[PDB]
């Protein structure tokens, strides 16, 4: 089983490694056969190509990251709440999601499911 | 497809029948083929009996239950971040979930999953 303090430092690295673009340090917290359904809805993202790309393109613009709230964590599961603030063409966002990692045996998200809505998109 | 605002008020509605000690209509949300499993990662109580029995053995004591941010849904499914509070004989334990649930065409829950640890959990 993965420990809670694990489960943490992959969340605590996967925001810091957005904040700063580290495109390399997001690709490694996946297993090789790792989907993204990022958002819950949308068609799914599969193996580290894949994956990689999706993450290449939502870092085309300055992203700033920040967990609003402790991580949960149990089971080989974790989720926890964030908000991802950006500029494009002078209009301010801020999106608001819960997203949900599971891990396998070797400490790799092996899934990763973002929910959030219109609801959740907000003005700067 | 669920509307996120059904979904929502459903949040909404599990919410305030926890807090008054509403067994019938925590239930009642709920698809009769439901499944929950709280916390993530025991066996699962499966249909409505099960599900109902589960509820009942929650509210042996009284829970003060309250959601501390904004309702995540989308797609049919719908996430959520807050506290569930109790007292037994003299000592206050506050838990910190969040909540995932899907579900079904008729606008039921069909699962529900709380996903935190003990690290969630503060007993004093």
């Amino acid at each position: 089983m993965n420990t809670p303090e694990h489960m943490t430092a992959v969340v605590q690295r996967y925001v810091a490694a957005l904040n700063a673009g580290d495109l390399d340090g997001i690709v490694a917290l996946f297993a090789d056969d790792a989907t993204v359904e990022d958002p819950v809805g949308s068609e799914p993202r599969s193996g580290t190509a894949a994956i990689r790309e999706g993450y290449a393109n939502s870092l085309k613009l300055p992203l700033a990251v920040e967990l609003t709230q402790e991580v949960r964590a149990v089971a080989n599961e974790a989720a926890f709440a964030f908000t991802v603030s950006f500029e494009y063409q002078g209009r301010k966002t801020v999106v608001a999601p819960i997203d949900h990692f599971r891990f396998n045996g070797a400490g790799k998200v092996v899934s990763m499911r973002a929910l959030f809505g219109e609801k959740n998109i907000h003005a700067g």
